[PDB]
């Protein structure tokens, strides 16, 4: 409803042409909040859920899914440069897109992908723009509360299901006490899977299961029981919030001008409390070409060229232009040896 996103016909035409986009990588998430008020989230969300029926398969009413997307999208901070709802949209959106290759057609039951799309939605709800190590270290409130241990993918999740309870919010009042017991363990799963911190281990499972990897006469995937799906599912999201590098020039170098300042900005958060200033977190000392190479060479790539072969010839477009942005940023390297 155009309506409750306050949406006049003149942006609802623009954002129009831009969900014709949807279903692709090259959609553009910064257009789409520049004609929608800045609720990407909620406006990509709505249209993710319409464009797979979700809404009537699980019969959500667009009235408690656009309230309780309004609320969760309200959640996260928009004055935290990276982690705000753009970027929650962004993988929403990079997780649908995984969601529909052709390597995992018809291999995920519909409550699963309403599952790791919310949890795409959700995974940083009221993010901070620090990192748990800095929450940890302040002796946040947060950080005693969950023992120091994925303190932040731990709060996104209770806030995600907590935010269900406010008025009209109950997007999943409908499914059974079955549908939602199972979805709430994948939601978990996926969120906690965020954390980096579990990466190394999520990739060698990953390449573990890639060994074990089957197919059918078409070609299509093979994941029979529960263990497997859901590993697949996490690693996607995983893979969709990993995705920034994998985009469009344009739009990458917007994320990591975000990421950048996030970082910067808690760099000054330290030294304004007399804490040692965190790696990247100095702006005055950060590279930002050196670091995206050896991030897409050391945690991005390996990532991404792993799920390629899981699901190839699928994802080999995200492999070039991974690779080529890789080598732009090799090249815009300030200059050295002097
Ligand atoms: N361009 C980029 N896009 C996403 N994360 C990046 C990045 N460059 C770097 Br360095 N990172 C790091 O990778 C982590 C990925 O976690 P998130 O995507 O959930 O933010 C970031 O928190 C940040 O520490
Ligand atoms: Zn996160
Ligand atoms: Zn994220």
């Amino acid at each position: 409803s155009i309506s409750r996103f306050g949406v006049n016909t003149e942006n609802e035409d623009h954002l129009a042409k831009e969900l014709e986009d949807l279903n692709k990588w090259g959609l553009n998430i910064f257009n789409v909040a520049g004609y929608s008020h800045n609720r990407p989230l909620t406006c990509i969300m709505y249209a993710i859920f319409q464009e797979r029926d979700l809404l009537k398969t699980f019969r959500i009413s667009s009235d408690t899914f656009i309230t309780y997307m309004m609320t969760l999208e309200d959640h996260y901070h928009s004055d935290v440069a990276y982690h705000n709802s753009l970027h929650a949209a962004d993988v929403a959106q990079s997780t649908h897109v995984l969601l529909s290759t052709p390597a995992l057609d018809a291999v995920f039951t519909d409550l699963e992908i309403l599952a790791a799309i919310f949890a795409a939605a959700i995974h940083d709800v009221d993010h901070p723009g620090v990192s748990n190590q800095f929450l940890i270290n302040t002796n946040s409130e947060l950080a005693l509360m969950y023992n120091d241990e994925s303190v932040l993918e731990n709060h996104h999740l209770a806030v995600g299901f907590k935010l269900l309870q406010e008025e009209h919010c109950d997007i999943f009042m409908n499914l059974t006490k079955k549908q939602r017991q199972t979805l709430r363990k994948m939601v978990i799963d996926m969120v906690l899977a965020t954390d980096m911190s579990k990466h190394m281990s999520l990739l060698a499972d990953l390449k573990t299961m890639v060994e074990t990897k089957k197919v059918t006469s078409s070609g299509v995937l093979l994941l029979d029981n529960y263990t497997d799906r859901i590993q697949v599912l996490r690693n996607m999201v995983h893979c969709a919030d990993l995705s920034n590098p994998t985009k469009s020039l344009e739009l990458y170098r917007q994320w990591t001008d975000r990421i950048m300042e996030e970082f910067f900005q808690q760099g000054d958060k330290e030294r304004e409390r007399g804490m040692e200033i965190s790696p990247m977190c100095d702006k005055h000392t950060a590279s930002v070409e050196k670091s995206q190479v050896g991030f897409i060479d050391y945690i991005v790539h390996p990532l991404w060229e792993t799920w390629a072969d899981l699901v190839q010839p699928d994802a080999q477009d995200i492999l070039d232009t991974l690779e080529d942005n890789r080598n732009w940023y090799q090249s815009m390297i300030p200059q050295a040896p002097a």
